[PDB]
RNA sequence: AAGGGGACCAGCCUAAACCGUCCGGCUUGUCCGGGCGGGGUCGUGGGGCCCUCGGACCGAAUCCCCAGCCUAGCCGAAG
């Protein structure tokens, strides 16, 4: 069963990663303990859209910095 | 059971795509979710979106009025 990890998990996976676990593990351990969420379409969208926003918010620095770098060094 | 002969006769509304709006969630957005509104309803497949050409007749199973009918009655030939 596919779930999205809200935490890095020892020898399981990394935060934001989509891993495959047994239904029981997810429902009776991972989910209730806030350690993961079901890889449903609705938050696979949410997962992706946050990856996208972060990549955008990163690029805005590397671009804004580089613009600052243009001023300096000259 | 099909088919044939008859009785009756009538076909519609949604869900989803896409759009709008409100509400709240938090993990801040081009986000997810819940309302509601628009859109859409089909098998010669249909619908959405994007271009591109073209801008009155139908009509309820709802509502209103009316006739007609029911719930009392009345006239009615000639020893
Ligand atoms: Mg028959
Ligand atoms: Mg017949
Ligand atoms: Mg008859
Ligand atoms: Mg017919
Ligand atoms: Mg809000
Ligand atoms: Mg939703
Ligand atoms: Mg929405
Ligand atoms: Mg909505
Ligand atoms: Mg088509
Ligand atoms: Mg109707
Ligand atoms: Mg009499
Ligand atoms: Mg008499």
């Amino acid at each position: 069963m596919k779930v999205i990890l809200l935490e890095p998990l020892e020898n399981l996976g990394d935060v934001g990663q989509v891993v495959d676990v047994k239904p029981g593990y997810a429902r009776n351990y991972l989910l209730p303990r806030g350690l993961a969420v079901l890889a449903t379409e609705s938050n696979l969208k949410a997962l992706e859209a946050r990856i996208r926003a972060q990549a955008k918010r990163l690029a805005e620095r590397k671009a804004e910095a580089e613009r600052l770098k243009e001023i300096l060094e000259n």
